[PDB]
C-alpha cells in the first residue's frame, strides 16, 4: 500500500525506541529521520537524540569526572598522600575521552541500521507534507533542496526540545549546554544562570575542571533554586554547593552583556554590580523543537510554546500522527519518553494499547550532592489532602569524619498521608541517592505505606537503610496548615 | 520487689538496642553487663558490641579506604595527573583515624549511660547464677573475684560471636578479624584463610593497604568462594578480585605453620607446598559465645555449637531468662539483633508480643566489588518450587569506558516463581548494590512480583534502573531440571 508503515522525525530516546520496536517485535517497515550521524557542534544532536549526543550520557561522564576532585582530597584523611598543592584536572583530555565514548555509541547506531532489516536512517531535516508524507530535507529553510520523499502508514513526531535564551542585548553571547560540551578550555571565571537541573549539574562540572584560582558563580532569578523540589533539600543543597566552591547568588539576573579585548564576557545584573566572566551558560529551559516541523500545513495542534497536543496515548489532532518525549512537554526525561515511545508502538501495532503513568515518575538530579526524589512535597501534599504526616532524618555518613568533608549530609524525608499512611513522596540528598530512589519508586508505584518501610530489616553500613528508621514524624499538615501536633 | 528489671549481659547491637528500649519507652530499671567501655587490643569487644568496636562500622571505614586505590588510578582517565608510581597508602593514619572515630562512639555510649536514667553500665564479665541473679566477675574465669551480685526479674543474653580457629600446629601464630583491626603495620606478603563474608572483604583491604610488591593470597577449602550466594555472582566476583590483585586459591587448605627468624610465618598448605607471609588471617567462620556464661546453673539450653536454643520469641528454657543475637546463631547481622531486641522489649515490657522475620532478609557483602543479596538462589528455589523463571543482565558502567577499569561489570540476577511472577531472590555485583539491595528488601518483604519490577519508569544514568529492563527470563528450572524453555 504505502512505502513505509512508520516515519520517525528524531531518532531519540523515544524516538529509536518506537523505531526499533515497530521494525523488529511487529516487522515494520520504518524509516528513522534525524539531523546528523555522529555527534558534533555546528547541530548538536545526532543518532541517539539528546539524550546520548548532549544530554544525559556525556553529563554523567562529566559529572564523575569532577567528583574526583572531592574523592582525591577526601583520600588524605585515610592515609593516601600526593602532591595536593594547586592539583587540576586536564578539561581537554576529558572531552577527548567524552567524544570517544559518545562516537562509540553513534556508531554501534550506524551497524543497528544496517543490521536490524525493516529499519532505514534518513538524514536530514523531516517535516510534514500532508496527514501521511514527510519530506526530508538539507536545512530547516523550507526553501532548502528535498532529499527524500517519505510515503507513511503512521507518523510519529520524537524531535524533543531546544534550548531557551532570554531576551537582552549579549544574548548571543552565552553558551548553552550544547556549546558546553565543545568548549576548547575549561573557564576560569564561570557565571551559570539560571536554578534548574543543568544550571546546579553544570556548575558542579565546571567547579571540578576549574583551573588556578577560578570560581563558578550560579545565579539565580528567584530566592531559593531548584523550584518544584523539597524545600529542605533546596536549602541543604544550596548550602553543600557554596562549601564545594560554587558561589549561590539568589535574586539576581543579567540584563546587559558585552565581549571584552580578551574574550572574555563582561555582564550587567539586576542589583547594578559589573563582573568578568570568561564564559556565560543559559539554563534558562528548554521549549519543545517543534518550528520548523509545518505542523500547520499538516493540521497538528501546537499549543504551550510550541508543544504538541496529545492525549493519554500519544495521539495528535491527527488519527494517524503521533508525538512523544519533550516535544509534548509532559515530562521532560529519558525514560518517560522511551516508556512513551513503547506504549505508542503496543497502542497502534501491538494491537493492545496502553497509556503511560506521568505521575509518581522518580527522577535524580546529578549535582555534586545528588538528589533523589519521588512523588509529592510537603507544599503539594499539604495542598490537596485532608491530613499529611512530614518525616524528617538527617546524618552525616561515618566516614566523612576521617575524610573531612563534614558538610556532606545524607537527608531523607519521607512525605506520607496521615489517614492513610501511604507514601506520598520520598526526598534524598547525598551520595547513591539516585540509585536508592529508583526502588523507592517501585514502591510508590506499589502504592506503598510508612508501616512498609520500618518493618523491613536494614543493611546496616548504608545510608538506604535510613529509610527503614523513621518511625517518629517530624511535624504534620492539617487541612493545609503547619502543625507540630495532631490532638 | 528487686534490684533490676533486666540485666542484659552485652552491650551490643542487640543488646544495647533492648537496655535502651526497656529503659526509656517503658521506663524500667535496666543493667547492662560488658568486658569494657573502649575498644582495644587485650579484649577486643566493648561498648558497643562487636559491630560498634570489631565489626560493621571499622570495618567499612577500611574499606572505604582500600576503595580509593581503585578511585585515584581511575581518575587518570578523566584527566586527573599527578605521581602514581610506588604510590602506597599509610597504613598507621588509618588505623589511627579509625580508632578517633571507633573511641568517640565509645565515649558517646559512656556519656549515655550517665544521662539515662534506669540504665546503668557495669563494666566486669557477666556469668549466671540462677534464674534471677547474674554475677559480674573481673574474668572470664569462674573463680576470680565478684565485682557485683545483680538480681533482676528478666534476664537477657546478648554477648554475640567469637572467631573460630581451626586446630592445626601454628593456630596461636595467626591472627582474626579482632587482630587485624590492631596490626601495627600492613603486611606485605598476606594470606586470608577461608572463602566467608569476612575473608573476601578483608582481602580487600590489605591489597588496598599493601606497600610496594605487596600480594593477597586467598585460599578457601571449596571450588567457589561464598557458598549460599548466587552462583554467577560468585564466578564473577572470583574474576574480578583476581583482575583487581587478589590471587584467588580454591581446593586449598594450610595445615602447619611456623615462625621464622624476622617475624613472618612459614606456612604448610594441603596439596604440599609452602610459602611465606608476613601475616596469616583466619575467616573460618564466628562461635556463639556462651562458652563461660554458665548456662548449666541457671538451666539454659545450649545445642548446635554452643548456640543458646530459643524460639521464635527469644525466649529460652527459662521463662524469664531470653537470648538475642549472634549468641543464638540464627541470622548473624547487626540488624537482625537490634531487630531481635527491640521485638523482645515489645514482648515483655511492651505487652505487645513480636516476632522477628527472618526469611527475606537483605543483607550485603563490601568486597571491592560489593555484593546486595536477598532471598533465594537458583539452587534452592528449584529444590521447592513448582516452576522458576531466572532473569538475567550484566553490563559494564559507562564511565568505565574512560577509567579503564572494564573488568569491573554490574550484574543483577532475579530469581522469581513462574507460577505467579513473585520475586523469590534478586542477587547484585558492583557499586551501590548494598545501597539498592537495601529498598529491594522493601519490595521482596512487600512481596513483590517481576511485573512490578520493570512496570516502573527507570532513573535513566543509574545501575539500579536496569532492575525495571528485565522482561524475558534467561532461563527457566522445571520441577528441579535446568530447563532451557
Ligand atoms: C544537558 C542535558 C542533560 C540531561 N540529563 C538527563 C538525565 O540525566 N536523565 C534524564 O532522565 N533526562 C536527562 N535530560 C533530558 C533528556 O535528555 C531528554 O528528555 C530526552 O532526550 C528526550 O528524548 P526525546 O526522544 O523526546 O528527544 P531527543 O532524545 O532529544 O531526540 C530528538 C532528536 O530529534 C532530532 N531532530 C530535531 N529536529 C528534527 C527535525 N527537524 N527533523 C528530523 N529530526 C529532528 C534531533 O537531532 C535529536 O537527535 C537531559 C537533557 C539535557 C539537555
Ligand atoms: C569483622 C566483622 C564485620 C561485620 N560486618 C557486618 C556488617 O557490615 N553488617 C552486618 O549486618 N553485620 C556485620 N557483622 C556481624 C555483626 O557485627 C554482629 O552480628 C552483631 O554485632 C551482633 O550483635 P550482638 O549484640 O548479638 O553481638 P555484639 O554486637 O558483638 O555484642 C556482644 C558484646 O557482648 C560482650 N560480652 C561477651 N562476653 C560477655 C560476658 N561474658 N559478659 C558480659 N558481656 C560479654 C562483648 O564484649 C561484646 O561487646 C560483622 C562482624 C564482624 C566480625
Ligand atoms: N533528570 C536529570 O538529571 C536532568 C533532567 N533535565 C531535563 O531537561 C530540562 C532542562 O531544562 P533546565 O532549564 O536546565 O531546567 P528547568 O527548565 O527545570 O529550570 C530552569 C531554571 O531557569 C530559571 N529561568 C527560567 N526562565 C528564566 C529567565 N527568563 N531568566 C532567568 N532565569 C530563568 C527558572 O526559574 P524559576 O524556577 O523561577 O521559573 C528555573 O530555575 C529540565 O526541565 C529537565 O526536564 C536536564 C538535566 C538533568
Ligand atoms: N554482612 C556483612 O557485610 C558481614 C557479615 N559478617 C558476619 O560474620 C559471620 C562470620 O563470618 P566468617 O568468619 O567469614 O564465617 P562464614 O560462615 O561467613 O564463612 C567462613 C568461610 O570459611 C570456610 N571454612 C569454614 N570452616 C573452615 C575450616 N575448618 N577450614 C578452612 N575453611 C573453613 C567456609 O567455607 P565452607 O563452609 O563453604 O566450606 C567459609 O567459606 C558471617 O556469618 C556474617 O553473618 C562478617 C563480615 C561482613
Ligand atoms: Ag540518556
Ligand atoms: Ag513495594
Ligand atoms: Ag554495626
Ligand atoms: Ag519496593
Amino acid at each position: 500500500s504505502r512505502a513505509y508503515d512508520l516515519v520517525v522525525l528524531g531518532a531519540g530516546s523515544g524516538g529509536l525506541e518506537a523505531g526499533w520496536n515497530a521494525a523488529v517485535t511487529h516487522k515494520k517497515k520504518v524509516a528513522v529521520v534525524d539531523v546528523q550521524a555522529t555527534h558534533g557542534p555546528p547541530l548538536f544532536a545526532a543518532l541517539g537524540g539528546t539524550c546520548v549526543n548532549v544530554g544525559c550520557v556525556p553529563k554523567k561522564l562529566m559529572v564523575t569526572g569532577a567528583q574526583y576532585m572531592d574523592l582525591i582530597r577526601e583520600s588524605g584523611g585515610f592515609g593516601w598522600e600526593m602532591d595536593r598543592e594547586s592539583l587540576c584536572p586536564n578539561w581537554k583530555t576529558l572531552i577527548a575521552a567524552k567524544n570517544k565514548v559518545v562516537n562509540s555509541i553513534n556508531e554501534s547506531y550506524k551497524s543497528m541500521f544496517a543490521d536490524t532489516e525493516g529499519l532505514s536512517f534518513h538524514m536530514g531535516f523531516g517535516a510534514l507534507q500532508d496527514a501521511h508524507t514527510v519530506v526530508v530535507r538539507k536545512s530547516e529553510d523550507p526553501h532548502s533542496d528535498v532529499l527524500e520523499t517519505l510515503d507513511t502508514e503512521y507518523i510519529l513526531i520524537a524531535t524533543g526540545s531546544w534550548p531557551t535564551r532570554l531576551g537582552v542585548p549579549g544574548d548571543e553571547f552565552c553558551i548553552t549546554s550544547n556549546e558546553a560540551f565543545y568548549l576548547e578550555d575549561a573557564p576560569k571565571r564561570m557565571l551559570c544562570v539560571g536554578g534548574g537541573y543543568i544550571a546546579v549539574e553544570f556548575a558542579g562540572i565546571f567547579n571540578g575542571y576549574k583551573p588556578c584560582g577560578g570560581y563558578v558563580d550560579l545565579c539565580y532569578r528567584g530566592d531559593l533554586i531548584l523550584r518544584g523540589f523539597d524545600t529542605e533539600v533546596r536549602k541543604s543543597l544550596t548550602k553543600q554547593l557554596g562549601a564545594n566552591g560554587i558561589r549561590v547568588r539568589t535574586n539576581l539576573n543579567p540584563t546587559k552583556i558585552t565581549k571584552n579585548e580578551d574574550g572574555s564576557n563582561h555582564v550587567h545584573f539586576n542589583d547594578g554590580t559589573e563582573e568578568d566572566y570568561d564564559q556565560v551558560m543559559l539554563a534558562i529551559g528548554r521549549v519543545p523543537r517543534s518550528q520548523a516541523l509545518q505542523l500547520d500545513k499538516a493540521g497538528v495542534r501546537t499549543g504551550k510554546n510550541g508543544a504538541v497536543q496529545v492525549d493519554a496515548y500519544s495521539k495528535t489532532s491527527v488519527d494517524n500522527i503521533y508525538a512523544i518525549g519533550d516535544v509534548t512537554n509532559r515530562v521532560m526525561l529519558t525514560p518517560v519518553a522511551i516508556n512513551e515511545g513503547a506504549a505508542f508502538v503496543e497502542t497502534v501495532f501491538g494491537g493492545k494499547p496502553r497509556a503511560t503513568d506521568h505521575t509518581k515518575v522518580a527522577c535524580a538530579v546529578f549535582s555534586i550532592p545528588p538528589i533523589g526524589t519521588c512523588g509529592m512535597t510537603e507544599e503539594e501534599a499539604a495542598k490537596n489532602y485532608e491530613t499529611v504526616a512530614v518525616y524528617a532524618s538527617s546524618f552525616t555518613p561515618l566516614m566523612h569524619n576521617i575524610s573531612g568533608s563534614k558538610h556532606k549530609e545524607f537527608m531523607i524525608r519521607i512525605i506520607t498521608n496521615e489517614s492513610n499512611g501511604e507514601v506520598l513522596g520520598v526526598h534524598m540528598l547525598g551520595d547513591s541517592a539516585p540509585e536508592i530512589i529508583q526502588s523507592v519508586g517501585i514502591c510508590m508505584k506499589m502504592g506503598a505505606k510508612i508501616s512498609d518501610f520500618h518493618s523491613t530489616i536494614g543493611v546496616h553500613p548504608t545510608s538506604a537503610e535510613e529509610l527503614c528508621s523513621m518511625r517518629t514524624p517530624a511535624y504534620f499538615y492539617e487541612s493545609g496548615k503547619r502543625v507540630e501536633k495532631l490532638s
